[PDB]
């Protein structure tokens, strides 16, 4: 899945992903990265 560090920044993720922009773009105006694996590090949990 989709790995993010915080709340506000699964919220900003999600909002640039709202507004139809591009996953790639919205994943580094955020600062999240993206697994396979079904649960993210406990670093990147959101």
């Amino acid at each position: 899945k989709s790995c993010c560090p915080n709340t506000t920044g699964r919220n900003i993720y999600n909002a640039c992903r709202l507004t139809g922009a591009p996953r790639p773009t919205c994943a580094k105006l955020s600062g999240c990265k993206i697994i396979s694996g079904s649960t993210c590090p406990s670093d990147y949990p959101k």
